[PDB]
Formats: structure tokens, C-alpha cells, sequence
């Protein structure tokens, strides 16, 4: 297994995440998740 470069909770772009981590905001890791609610093509369903 290897995906994971330092996982400290803090980055300085997305690659210095980890797996679990796939973004960098806030000079932090987190979950990228989607892109974001609602939707800028059609916000129904």
C-alpha cells in the first residue's frame, strides 16, 4: 500500500495530502468530496 506522503493534517497543496485526504485547504487535508451543493448546471435532482 502506498498513498499517503506525510497524512500530518496539514499541506501545502493537494499532492502533499494522503488517500483519505485528496484536498489541501487551509494549509490542511481533508476529504475533497464533490464539487459543491446546489450545482452550476441544473440545481434539481
Amino acid at each position: 500500500l502506498l498513498a499517503c506522503l506525510f497524512g500530518n493534517g496539514r499541506c501545502s497543496s493537494n499532492r502533499d495530502c494522503c488517500e483519505l485526504t485528496p484536498v489541501c485547504k487551509r494549509g490542511s487535508c481533508v476529504s475533497s468530496g464533490p464539487g459543491l451543493v446546489g450545482g452550476i448546471l441544473g440545481g434539481i435532482l
